C-alpha cells in the first residue's frame, strides 16, 4: 500500500496528464510499440500503421488512448480502493484480448517514460518510485483477477 504522500505524488503529476490526455496517450503507446513491438500486434487495426506521423493521425488510436487513459486515471484516483474499477478491465483484458502481465509492465515502462519526458520538473525520483508503486499496485491485483478468472497471463 501507498503512504497518502506517495499518492499525493501519482496524483499531482496525472493532473498534468489531464492537459493533454489525447496527446499523451498517443505518446505513450508509440513508445511501447517501439520499445516493444511484439505489443502492437494485439490491435488488428493499429498494426497496419506504418510510420510515428500515420499512428499521430490516426484518430482512431487518439481516442483509445483517452480511453485507456480515463480508465486507468480513475483506477489510479481510487488510491488502491480499485476492485470495481479494475474488475471489468481484467475481464477483458484476460479473456478477450488476451493481454499478458509482461505487456502490462511494458506500457507501464511507457507511461513512467513519457511521464518524465514531458513533466521532469514535477517528475522526479520520489514521485517517480510513487507512480512506480501505483503501477504495481495496479498490475499485482490486475494479476490476481486473471487466476480468478482462469487465466494464468
Ligand atoms: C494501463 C493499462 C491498460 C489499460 C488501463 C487499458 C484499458 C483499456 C480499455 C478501457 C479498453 C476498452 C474496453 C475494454 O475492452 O476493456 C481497452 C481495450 C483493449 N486493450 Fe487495453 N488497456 C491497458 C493495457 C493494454 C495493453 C498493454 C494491451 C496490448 C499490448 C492492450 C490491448 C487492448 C486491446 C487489444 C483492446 C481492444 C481493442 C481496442 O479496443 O482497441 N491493453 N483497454
Amino acid at each position: 500500500v501507498l503512504s497518502e504522500g506517495e499518492w499525493q505524488l501519482v496524483l499531482h503529476v496525472w493532473a498534468k496528464v489531464e492537459a493533454d490526455v489525447a496527446g499523451h496517450g498517443q505518446d505513450i503507446h508509440i513508445r511501447l510499440w517501439k520499445s516493444h513491438p511484439e505489443t502492437l500486434e494485439k490491435h488488428d487495426r493499429f498494426k497496419h500503421l506504418k510510420t510515428e506521423a500515420e499512428m499521430k493521425a490516426s484518430e482512431d488510436l487518439k481516442k483509445h488512448g483517452v480511453t485507456v487513459l480515463t480508465a486507468l486515471g480513475a483506477i489510479l484516483k481510487k488510491k488502491g480502493h480499485h476492485e470495481a474499477e479494475l474488475k471489468p478491465l481484467a475481464q477483458s483484458h484476460a479473456t478477450k484480448h488476451k493481454i499478458p502481465i509482461k505487456y502490462l509492465e511494458f506500457i507501464s515502462e511507457a507511461i513512467i517514460h513519457v511521464l518524465h519526458s514531458r513533466h521532469p520538473g514535477d517528475f522526479g525520483a520520489d514521485a517517480q518510485g510513487a507512480m512506480n508503486k501505483a503501477l504495481e499496485l495496479f498490475r499485482k491485483d490486475i494479476a490476481a483477477k486473471y487466476k480468478e478468472l482462469g487465466y494464468q497471463g
